[PDB]
């Protein structure tokens, strides 16, 4: 119906929304958009392992409360290339809020 | 561009409504006006003053979370004021806008 913002639960900075959505994973509890604020967010400098050692990634962190909120997939396999060099974040460490 | 923005309090980032509820809004007061609220977000103090002008009554407006003064609701207005009266009056300086992208 109407879109949504979304916040790092624990300051409520927002980091984007609704109009940037790509696709979600309920699988990891994920979703991931296209574009994000770019002063609320930070990619930092270390490249990590998913679990299944297959994919690599950056930590996204909110830039007012240090909080690990999401993931930027910088190598991926053919199948998650819609997720590579997008912002995809934990559902756990959100929050969002419907324009109603 | 036609989207919509979302508000929050300056000092804690408390989302406490959006465009969809405009109003109206004062650049010579620096405030804007909305018809509805996020619900906890926000309370209205018991104490009722009065605009520099003797004119209007209205109690001050809080964010729930981090006790600021950000609003007003005018309780008693003239003819003219009829708008805001009842209605979430925010203070610009004490908001923050969030227009969404396309
Ligand atoms: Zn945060
Ligand atoms: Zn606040």
């Amino acid at each position: 119906s109407q879109p949504s913002v979304f916040q790092c639960k624990k300051c409520f900075q927002i980091v984007g929304d609704s109009n940037a959505w790509v696709i979600s994973h309920r699988e990891y509890l994920s979703f991931t958009l296209s574009d994000a604020v770019e002063n609320s967010v930070r990619v930092e400098d270390t490249f990590k392992r998913s679990d299944d050692g297959l994919c690599v990634y950056s930590e996204l962190s909110c830039t007012r409360c240090n909080e690990v909120i999401g993931k930027v997939y910088n190598s991926t396999p053919i199948y998650l290339d819609d997720i590579r060099d997008m912002y995809t974040f934990s559902m756990d460490k959100l929050q969002a809020y419907q324009l109603g």
